[PDB]
């Protein structure tokens, strides 16, 4: 039992609004993190057809800021699976819709675990990579899992 | 000066969460309306490269509900333009990620106006329909504009 | 099963709220979506007071924004049940913005929504009939069937 | 010198009680009710003074009853009396039980609001003109309450 | 019979003051400060009683200073005294000026929290053991405050 | 330009918050994203108190969730500046959940963030050096350079 990465790929666009932002109008790091987890959860739920929980997130380096009201664009997809777990890759851009300037904000990996109605880990289907980027992320996922185990 | 409909097409997926919902867990009509306007604003801003305001929304018939935490999926695109105004079509589905059940929630049209930094209406580029659905929505937009004028 | 009607006055609702930065676009004008969310909120309160039930929004009619509030204004909303079907209620909502510093009050919009009472299963449930009492209420009641025909149409 | 009827300031709010607003048994937090009381008081005082305002104080608030999820809270505020830059605002809060239609008095409170100019300095406010018997009674009794606020804040 | 040190209940919160929380001049709404005071009081009382709680009352709250955007508000609460099912909770609030580092006392307040069982009925609470001199003084003076709350709520 | 350091104690921050339904998945477990948002919030407060400046989040290190709070628990967060660069501060944040009904307290996670002070233009700005005083603070200070090398690496 397997599904393509495309089945669960999720896209989001959010207007950056005053409450999301700090008193100079820059988006809070924590709002970006919340949105990253939201898209990873949606992505993992689509792949597993299950409630999910976040087991961990890898380091997140914020390469650029976003300001009120840029658009924040997020993409997520499942890159690799374990028995009950899914690695999800999320890529975030900010898009200044007035100027057309679009910049990479961050990219990261999360580990999501499917759980049943009682909260017990639940087996998940395998993922089938199709693009070259997908195939590369899948081939490199075991190594990332080993670093998580070490840390 | 014109751009394809695809340039401004915007997709959103949102997890339906307890605060979005009523004490029986059904999403509030008004949250759906807020999300519809948000995606229309993003769509119009992408087309016009401008701040926008909502001049009006047409009637919205809610064909189905969404529950916590379905995914709500929204798509918006510019269908037709006036001098400073854009008609934006928005289509909303609810997706029960546990069961795979996906249902049309609503579809509607909004009228967005591009405004300059001082809030004055601003000319917008024309839109170039490419699909058959796009061509049909564009051909039918003048008639919808006439009904708005009458009402 | 109840025979009596309930007066419009039973469920008439007033809200007043200061316009704050979350509600507003980067030029300080309130988002249409925020006004729409508040319109539904007041319609939901009004319908719940009439039906003493959970409710869902079946539809909203077209909304034309006649003006826009600015961050810091007060938004003033009033809603009331204008007419009833079997399980459905028409709710009329009127919105104004009030500049509290200058005293300028302007009409924002007016709207009709259709609210449906639901049981704990989410299935439509009968509602009490409404009784119009003021002349304004009676005029809205008189004109409700024509409005409902258009909704049947679309 | 300038005075306006109480009715100019009078403001009503209604709020739905939802799960984020309540303890795990479904009783609304005291703090949400307090938040709503100050909100309506600020609106009331802004209407009377046509100014930004700040909350100087709130008197004690005794909760006579609760409200629970899906109920509605109804608030009403009006200016009852004024000093030079300060306004006493009375607020009453009721719950409306959305299953039975029963209205219950939740609490009542007085606040002291201060009008401020654009630099945040206290600014003169007009007087209020009581018209109902309730308003006249609250106006008549306001000086004593003001004296109590002076006493309680003294060393 | 059972008693616990004040320290078991003691709770600290810090909150950033942001634009949604303030008037258009940037001064935090009184109501937000009140909301935060009840939040910390509920946490405090839940820790003391290991129970759901409801707010019975808050005494008067006099705002000694303001807080403004990007400042931080610091709150501290602890149980000072108990009755059968009720707890007096003292809360202090300071602003921390994020440009200068200056801390200013914003306000202080007492609340009355009531522990409730799963049916929402008042439930017995343990006593509190004051240890600091401040705690002993607040404990010693609590009966008089309780008597005042009885008087003010009487007909 | 200031010569003196500031002690860790200047900016150490504690937060406590009840877990409510917005924070939670449909089975009542708190979202990772909510915990992450609260971790950043406390790191931002801590860094602002140290630098007396606006700040931005440059990065967060990996976060492993050791347990999950349930709606109604209290989340307890503590943050403090562990080490400083020129414009950057390392912030350590520790999170626990506390079941207030049962008294059970469990470690949720621990995390390191890098916060950068910025001027009104958004450009990095120098920060004061931090002084570790407790043994815990001194150990974290001692081990910060190794952690910073890994960040330089990625
Ligand atoms: C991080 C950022 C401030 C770096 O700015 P810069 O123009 O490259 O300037 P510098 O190279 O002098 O970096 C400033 C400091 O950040 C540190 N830094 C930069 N990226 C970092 C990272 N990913 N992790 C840890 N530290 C980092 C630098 O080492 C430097 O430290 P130092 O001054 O003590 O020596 C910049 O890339 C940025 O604004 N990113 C977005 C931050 C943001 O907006 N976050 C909110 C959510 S999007
Ligand atoms: C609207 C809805 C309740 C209709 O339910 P149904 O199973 O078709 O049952 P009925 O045909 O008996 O409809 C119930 C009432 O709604 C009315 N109705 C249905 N759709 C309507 C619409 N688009 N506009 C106005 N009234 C409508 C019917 O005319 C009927 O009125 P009546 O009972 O007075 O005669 C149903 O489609 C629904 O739950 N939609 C989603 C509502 C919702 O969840 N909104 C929140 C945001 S998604
Ligand atoms: C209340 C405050 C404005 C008083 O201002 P001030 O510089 O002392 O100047 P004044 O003495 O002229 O006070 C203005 C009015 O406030 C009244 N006042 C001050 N403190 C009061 C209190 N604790 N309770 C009731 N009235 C009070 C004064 O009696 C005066 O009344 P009057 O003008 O009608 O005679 C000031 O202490 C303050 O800004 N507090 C913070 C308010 C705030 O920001 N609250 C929101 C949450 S922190
Ligand atoms: C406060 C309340 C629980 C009192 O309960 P009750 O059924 O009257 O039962 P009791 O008389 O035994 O009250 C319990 C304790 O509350 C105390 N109390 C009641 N009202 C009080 C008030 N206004 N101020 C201070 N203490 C009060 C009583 O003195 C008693 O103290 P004790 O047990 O230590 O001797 C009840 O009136 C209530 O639920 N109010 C609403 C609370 C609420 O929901 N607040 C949130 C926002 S609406």
């Amino acid at each position: 039992q397997s599904y393509p990465v495309e089945r669960s790929r999720t896209i989001q666009t959010r207007l950056v609004l005053p409450p999301d932002t700090n008193h100079l109008g820059t988006i809070f790091g924590g709002k970006v993190l919340a949105y990253i987890d939201e898209i990873a959860a949606l992505t993992a739920m689509k792949h597993a057809n299950s409630a999910v929980v976040t087991a961990s997130i890898d380091s997140v380096d914020f390469k650029s800021s976003a300001t009120v009201g840029d658009a924040l664009e997020l993409e997520g997809f499942v890159t690799h699976t374990g028995r009950t777990s899914m690695e999800v890759y999320v890529r975030v851009h900010s898009n200044n819709l007035l100027t057309g300037e679009r910049t990479l904000t961050t990219e990261s990996f999360l580990t999501m675990v499917a759980v049943d109605e009682s909260g017990k880990p639940k087996p998940v289907p395998q993922v089938e990579p199709q693009t070259e980027e997908e195939k590369r992320l899948y081939e490199t996922a075991p190594a990332r899992k080993e670093n998580r185990k070490k840390r």
